[PDB]
């Protein structure tokens, strides 16, 4: 099955949403050519090692969502900025591998390396343990009976795995030094930032990438809760999930005002980048194929 | 001044129904030697010195009684690891009961650090100081927020994503993997979803339980402050969509591995025949769960 027919209205009612509870709209970091090599030539060294290339134009697919997705009036230290970069990437090459690829012994030292260029001491023990964390759930989860059970059971099952298995709890415990805001920092670490954030950037993600996972057999997307080609069925959930985003986005407003600023930008930011990318125009192409 | 006493009869009789359908097997207390009860409570006391308020044996007695039947006694295997979780457990306790004047961070978190370095090999030491470290910042920094005004009002959602954290249960998971050594439990804990899956089955419960006490004090984390207790309908409503909660979370814990469902249940249920015989749920305001607060002549000459 399909979400396309519904493509053009549920882009215009998730535009809507963002226009009324949101309004001010994310903004894109320009890298300079010398950073973008910088990032490349890291994302390339730490995957290097499990035996496949990355094109240049799959690096700039991925990243365009840390370009988009974080918080540029806000923005203080931009080498942890280069390390979301960097650790986005080179995570969105594992979650594309066949699991016969993931080499842990090899990888794992990779993503430490990262971590202790670009981040002091502490931040990068935070960014590491979170990275491992995140690509070890990633692994141990495929084929996964909790995860199935997670997935089919309801949406509150389901976004429950998602707190960790979208990547947003990593996003938030590498993204907090880009700030060095000390709420957002607390926030981060307890998850709660993970949390509240976390439904907004899954529902989005899960209606444009609907498509290619169903195609892969990947069961971990929101709509396989609902039959979508029951367009009544489809509008009902649809609508429960945009009431799901608008109530989170209404609590992280009780949030101090930089630390709102940077989760409205996340959603929204991720929200721009998941429907211009190529990532999500179509199921199967040379920047979302299957690494195998 | 609102009550749930009217239901206690009720709602505790419906919990076990629950826990007799679903979960089965049931929680067994971990009796410590005396000498390692003597050395959780020495440490306890060291460890809460330097903030100045004296906790009584049956305080902590009271507070150590979740650990000895919360856990998962079929499969122990570092009781240093345990003895540890009996301590940050108790002194995190304290720090729960405790008015915010009492709160000193250059005092108290060191203190927290050597408990985890005492018990912890290197490693799981930075992880369990780190949990702790956070858990008692929570605390502190929502006594007075619009943020905790926000999520516990809003709706049960908003409201359970705050006690993940708030409640403890991420500290509880991240300093109690140490002690059963299972990879799969350890990974669960660390990513959170180990805490997230046993979040609510220890909320409504504790939440249920506490609610008079919590009242009393102007405490608002409490899903029962969602629903009017004094409207019967409302209230077994409401009460009601709780166990659903419980019993879809606990249904979906065992689909995980046996080790780790164990472990998940027998805190869930743990928590809930401790709370149920425990002096500190059995009234509002008595010598183990009173407010412990700063007197306002503390320094006073007169003393
Ligand atoms: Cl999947
Ligand atoms: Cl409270
Ligand atoms: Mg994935
Ligand atoms: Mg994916
Ligand atoms: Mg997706
Ligand atoms: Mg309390
Ligand atoms: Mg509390
Ligand atoms: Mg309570």
């Amino acid at each position: 099955s399909s979400v396309r027919p519904y493509l053009e209205e549920c882009t215009r009612r998730f535009q809507e949403m963002f226009d009324r509870h949101v309004v001010t709209r994310p903004t894109k970091v320009e890298l300079t050519d010398a950073e973008l090599r910088e990032v490349i030539d890291d994302c390339n060294a730490a995957v290097a090692p499990l035996g496949k290339t990355v094109s240049d134009e799959r690096w700039i697919s991925y990243v365009g969502v840390v370009l988009w997705s974080q918080s540029p009036r806000h923005i203080k230290d931009m080498e942890a900025f280069k390390a979301v970069c960097v650790l986005n990437c080179v995570t969105f090459v594992w979650d594309d591998m066949d699991p016969a690829l993931h080499d842990f012994g090899l990888f794992l030292p990779q993503l430490r390396k990262i971590c202790e260029k670009y981040y002091g001491p502490e931040d990068a023990e935070v960014a590491y343990e979170a990275a491992r964390a995140l690509v070890t759930s990633d692994h141990m989860f495929r084929d996964s009976p909790i995860k199935a059970a997670l997935c089919t059971t309801s949406p509150e099952q389901y976004f429950r795995f998602r707190v960790t298995d979208i990547g947003v709890d990593f996003w938030m415990k590498m993204s907090y030094p880009i700030y060095r805001h000390p709420e957002f920092t607390e926030h981060a670490k307890t998850s709660l930032a993970a949390r509240m954030t976390t439904r907004g950037l899954t529902i989005v993600n899960d209606f444009y990438s609907y498509d290619r996972e169903v195609s892969l057999g990947q069961i971990t997307n929101c709509f396989r809760l609902c039959d979508v080609s029951d367009e009544t069925a489809f509008k009902e959930f649809f609508q429960a999930r945009l009431d799901d985003m608008i109530e989170d986005i209404e609590c992280i407003k009780a949030f101090d005002q930089l630390t709102q600023d940077v989760f409205l930008d996340l959603i929204y930011g991720n929200f721009v980048w998941t429907t211009s990318n190529k990532r999500y125009k179509t199921a199967v192409n040379d920047v979302n194929s299957r690494i195998q």
